[PDB]
């Protein structure tokens, strides 16, 4: 923070003199100091420069022209205004929010005038950096505890070793000086919610829109075992999206519940959606419970908002219509929904209280938010019992956190609050809207095929589009409407090889060969599917990173139509098996691929698996409460029916849970088989396009086996 | 990693000028040249700066004088030998180990030696660096992934924020960069123990004397629920040292297991001592079976080794006697005894493996070794189903770890290497020695009263020294022979106030006094009960902390016998209540403060409360689910024999856990409450020395609650 | 190779400033940095100056006047594209071999801009260096092997001798330690045709529109020999 524009050519010794001076003493305070020709080069200067920290001007000159483009951008900016005898205050300054220093123009006051701008810089400082990295940084800086804990004393430790030497240096002293412990007072205790970590917990559950707000060191996964360890006791079903993350898959196996799946909807692409409507109402869910052994009626439920794809729900119909106490929406996807009004409506905190119900966010801070790994919030909106809540939140919490993650977690909090947060979050909004435009208008203006993106015809809106039950766009057959609605800054992607209908077309360029080479020129695909690639528009995706992915897009087609070799074209590929790939072209690998898909029929195989669901006949605590007894064995995946499953199958494509610990395929699951035997079978032709089944073993002879409860 | 030192007056020019042109090719390749003025002052400037990466001499002079020693120091210490015509290599360089590389003195040389010494000093640090380290170091420099979570982006996200600019400016660019995901598939996975992950679990498990080791990144208080919940399934009975961190309370309270409590010994001072060597033993055992509702033979043991104060078992005797087939020592405080000799047979890892069983050590290497917090390690020896080990890991570990901590905890393993590693270990034993060498000899020159240390009567060896039947300085009555030894590096420090007979003394000052003196001069006590203070002499605490901590001793029984006001003596008391301490001196704090410890008799009544236990009236685990329905309600103190407690009780002192969720005080176990009813009354008194019991909460009317269950 | 052209006067110190602190930067790396003066300009210096090794411009101002003119002198040339907020990509581009980096315009990013062009450059000349060369000159820089033919062992052993020394200090290190053999393992054998040699003559007969190539060193008057010792056995008549 140390860049200070200057605004102007006066005409004028007595005011360009004592500018010049001012510029020198600045500079002797260490500001590096910028000028800008007019009006809008300063206004591109602030929009791109985060540590541009103060701007000088002509008060008569510019103020009209200036103060309300500033406070759009920062309300807090620091402005330096030189006034003129007969300077005054326009009415239309009134209600702008302004930080103004005035002064005058005079020889020998730059000494004095550079040292108020210091002192205002810090004001500015002090006022932008929430409470408790405000404090870690202060004791960083003026702190000077011993006999410590951690034993490393602040990087002393680290210095005494020669590797140690290096790992210091690599990461720096702020860095090692920042990883404290409770032995430091004044910042208080994250496990006793005291002193700057109350402060912090208060600041980031009023940035987030929630009653109360923990700050999680071990990640979303964490964070969704203390609400569901408090939510769900022994002897009580739940409900749980099928389309969970693993972290509730480990839930179920710790605690001794009874889960009842809502069942997400699905596109012939493998695209997961929404789960229906119907699967929120009491006659629905009553019935469920009545077919359940053991079941009664659920105290809780988990519902994943939104999609990995994108896809947010309609959480005002489910928290008026979902009769369950406990509504916990694992939201760590969408941890920037309460930063722009299209989320309103669609997230767990949009709105308020619901009467006689509690209901929760987790988010993952460091995936789509600026935190370090682990950095994990949990959001509350209605009554938890405080201290037992704290008991579940203190059962998975250590006792000696990362101050850092910590810190990161209320940073990112700061970084969302106001203006500055309305404009990053409406900014990776409109690059990702500006992106999903040129994908269209390439696709028209491009010889031959191109990719498409999967949204409206129109996205002419800056909106989560709806997705309604009169457009194909989506894939949803008999989508309920005012339902389900798409993230904008969640870009799927789709290659040539399937049709309108869910169809198969004779060419085909199958998603992972697009993956492979965007590989080569180090863009990760997030998510890919059989025809479908997942690009998030976060705020760290600036316009520089969409225009090299949007170039790699067409430099793709180009090289495909041209048919270049593998070798050349792919050398990652090529590198794993030359002699299988010695002679190959691009369009054999994608037409061969691609047949292989038609033939073994893989969308529909993968549609049919998972509109079944498999038996359950123990819940997944109880078959791991069996795992732990030793009585477990491996069985070929040809001779799995009507065996109880042991571990978790997490088929890729689509990377969503197909059997669950303590399920039974049977006939009424028997696709669930085919699938799964399809994708071994698909996955042996061609190097670097392997089966991927997570809780599948291929053996040495390349057939599978899975582990089983023994009989 | 860029000091190199010449060794050099050889009274030639023909040596003199080559070494000359090499200094200045070598300052060209910012390497720092230092000259030490003869072999001694080479040495020393090696052994205080690990950051010294290479040594320039002449061969004959100084090879018979340097490689011996320096090979002691650092076996890998790149040297640059400059060799005569008739240079030759002597028969005692055999056996040593050295990184030598040979020149030649001649003009014109210096540019390519000194590319060959940056060469060489790559080598080294590559040499040094552990595998997964190098791995992450490397990405650093070299990767460039888009498109990939953290969502900041090596750091990207925060530069276009004002207070992301300050946080980003904070850490600085190697910390932010190195914040990355499972997107880097050269890093391989934690989760998958995969790649250079691999090579970190082998690279500890070899350093720790370990047949297996994992890497937990939510500190040992994951790691002993990771252990636990694979060891001990529903219904099984576990064997649990009473001494036992909150984790493994949390533990109880989350697996439906029963326990059997372990019973450590304890002194008057409120020190714990060992469980005793009949508390092992089979006959033992079997009958608190039979007792206990439920309760089968115990499939899985935990004992915390050492304890705080630092007495250790002999292991190879729990190793041998105790016949549970799983037997975990929590190690949080003893990281480092694989590294020294004198914890032979005093750790879990100690020697080889036990038929039919499985032994563990959870360790924190944030604590006692140099790591970043949440850092903590699991060893095993014994064989464990690897995959539904696997399991329990997952189950408490993030999808998203953080890459920092993974990585201290490999370079933890890497320092603690070899010599490197012996000599770092063996610093913080000697120092630690010497300072309790040092107490001893100013007790003895000192006028009038002293703090003493708690030890032996000499030490004048260097062991985990044994506690003896025939010694009285521990304070254990009939303890165990060939059973706990005291641990140089945990130094406690005793303050006036009581006899070798455990009776009260006439003069006392309470250690808290002590503590709160400490403190206003940043020294901070690990632990402090209430005539001991403990000092943690970690490879943290350098010979100018010990320095400061001695005089800061000595400062404080000067300030005492001048009997300065406690305004000027403890500021930081007095400004919490002027007015109570505006005119109290320090010695009738001390005074007023011993009295009341003594008319309280609170070392018979704290003695007595611990060597009782509660009645165990249902498993922490069903008190946990009777608080999950709601089903608690407060009473006062007062009122709590014959009441089932909900929430752990652990007052300070003696800071150890008194009752668990799920007992119940009876008049079988009525010092309990006495005691606590004590520590209630006694901490009414004085501003600063509050009662301090978790599980009790002090009403605004100064009476105390506690959670129970229902009735 | 070590040449940066920069396109421009833009107008605006927020785009003007940054490419000053690039200049600067650059030239911290060892670049020497030109200013054509406009379009044409800039094509006369690529034309003329084959170490003139990338080129930095303002994307909307200048891409459709550039990239066709660039792509049809050199496939492979660094572009360091600064974008602007509503920058894009014409259909113009999509069949053209460019290599394109986008970069933002901002304070005190140019020690990483600069460092991005530096591994950029790098990047460039491994693209555009053979396969057997490129290994022959890492070897030069990063190789170690000792008691090797030939003799001479990277012209150490001239470096003893007065003579040997002018011998030496003419020709220079680069020459001298470039002259190694089949010891150097990782280059593979001319004989064996293995390793990096199998690459270059793959190389080459793709260059010169062969089924295979042979690399020859003892002139045509040994190739002629070579064919005609393989096709004319003794007794048989020769064209
Ligand atoms: N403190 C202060 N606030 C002002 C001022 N002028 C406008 N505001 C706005 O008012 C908010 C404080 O509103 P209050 O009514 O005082 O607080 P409350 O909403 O928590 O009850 C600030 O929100 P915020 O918490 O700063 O964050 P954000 O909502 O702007 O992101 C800020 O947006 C001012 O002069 N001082
Ligand atoms: N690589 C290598 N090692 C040598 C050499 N000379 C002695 N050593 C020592 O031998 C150890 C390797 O022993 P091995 O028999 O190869 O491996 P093992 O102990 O894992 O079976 C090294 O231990 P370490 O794992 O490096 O650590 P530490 O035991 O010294 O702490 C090091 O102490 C050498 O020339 N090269």
């Amino acid at each position: 923070m140390n860049v200070i524009a200057i605004l102007n050519h006066m005409g004028v010794y007595f005011k360009e003199e004592p500018i010049r001076e001012l510029h020198r003493a600045l500079e002797r305070l260490n500001f590096q100091i910028v000028y800008p020709n007019d009006r809008d080069d300063l206004l591109k200067l602030i929009e791109n420069n985060a540590r541009l920290c103060g701007v000088i001007f002509d008060w008569d000159k510019y103020n009209l022209e200036l103060c309300e483009e500033i406070s759009k951008m920062n309300e807090n900016l620091p402005l330096y205004a030189f006034a003129n005898t007969y300077s005054t205050l326009d009415v239309s300054l009134n209600d702008l929010r302004l930080q103004i220093s005035f002064f005058e123009y005079a020889l020998g006051a730059a000494e004095d005038i550079a040292n108020k701008i210091k002192q205002t810089t810090d004001e500015y400082i002090n006022t932008i950096l929430p409470p408790l990295t405000k404090a870690l940084f202060k004791y960083v800086r003026e702190g000077k505890y011993t006999f410590c804990t951690p034993g490393h004393m602040g990087g002393t430790a680290f210095q005494k070793s020669p590797v140690g030497s290096l790992f210091y240096d690599f990461f720096g002293p702020n860095t090692m000086k920042s990883d404290i412990s409770i032995s430091v007072s004044e910042l208080g205790s994250l496990l006793d919610h005291s002193g700057p970590h109350k402060e912090a917990e208060q600041y980031i559950a009023r940035v987030f829109n929630a009653d109360r707000s923990y700050m999680v060191t071990n990640g979303t996964s964490t964070a969704n075992k203390i609400v569901g360890m408090y939510s769900a006791p022994a002897g009580s079903t739940i409900l749980i999206d099928r389309n969970c993350h693993k972290s509730l898959t480990h839930l179920m196996m710790m605690s001794d519940v009874t889960p009842i799946y809502f069942r997400p909807t699905r596109n012939a692409y493998g695209i997961l959606g929404g789960i229906p409507q119907s699967e929120f109402q009491h006659a629905t869910i009553a019935k469920r419970v009545k077919e359940t052994p053991n079941a009664t009626w659920p105290v809780h439920a988990v519902i994943t908002n939104s999609t990995y794809d994108g896809l947010l729900y309609n959480t005002d119909f489910i928290k008026k219509t979902l009769d369950v106490k406990s509504i916990h929406f694992d939201s760590a996807w969408v941890p920037y929904t309460n930063f722009s009004p299209i989320y309103e409506g669609k997230c767990g905190m949009s709105g308020g209280r619901v009467e006689g119900k509690v209901i929760y966010e987790t988010q993952s801070t460091h995936k789509l938010l600026a935190a370090f790994s682990q950095a994990s919030m949990i959001h509350v909106k209605g009554d938890v019992n405080e201290e037992t809540f704290n008991e579940a939140y203190m059962m998975h919490t250590t006792t000696s956190p990362h101050y850092g993650i910590v810190a990161s977690t209320e940073t990112a909090a700061a970084m969302m609050k106001g203006n500055a947060g309305k404009r990053l979050i409406n900014g990776s909004i409109e690059r990702a809207i500006k992106f999903r435009k040129e994908i269209k208008r390439l696709r028209t203006e491009s010889d031959g095929w191109f990719f498409d993106v999967w949204q409206p015809d129109h996205i002419d809106t800056t909106e989560c589009w709806p997705l309604r039950s009169d457009s194909t766009w989506h894939g949803f057959k008999n989508i309920d409407n005012e339902h389900m609605y798409l993230d904008p800054i969640k870009v799927t992607l789709l290659t040539p090889g399937m049709e309108k209908d869910g169809t198969m077309s004779d060419f085909g360029i199958p998603a992972s060969i697009v993956a492979k080479y965007l590989d080569e020129h180090g863009i990760v695909v997030e998510k890919t599917g059989p025809y479908n690639l997942l690009f998030l528009f976060s705020i760290g995706i600036d316009k520089t990173k969409a225009l090299s992915l949007l170039r790699a897009l067409t430099d793709f087609k180009r090289a495909f139509d041209l048919n270049l070799r593998v070798k050349n074209m792919l050398p990652s590929l090529y590198r794993e098996d030359p002699e299988f790939y010695e002679n190959m072209r691009i369009q054999e690998l994608a037409q061969n691929i691609h047949k292989l898909i038609v033939h073994h029929n893989l969308p529909d195989l993968m549609y049919r698996a998972f509109e079944v669901l498999p038996t359950m006949v123990m819940t997944p605590y109880a078959a791991f409460q069996k795992e732990l007894h030793g009585m477990t064995e491996e069985v070929y995946l040809d001779e799995m029916v009507g065996r109880i499953n042991a571990n978790m199958i997490l088929p890729y494509p689509p990377g969503v849970p197909l059997v669950m610990p303590g399920e039974m395929i049977t006939e009424e699951s028997r696709p669930v088989l085919e699938f799964l035997q399809m994708l071994c079978e698909i996955g042996a032709h061609y190097p670097g396009f392997e089966t991927d089944i997570h809780g599948a073993y291929r053996q040495a002879d390349g057939r599978y086996t899975v582990k089983v409860l023994k009989e």
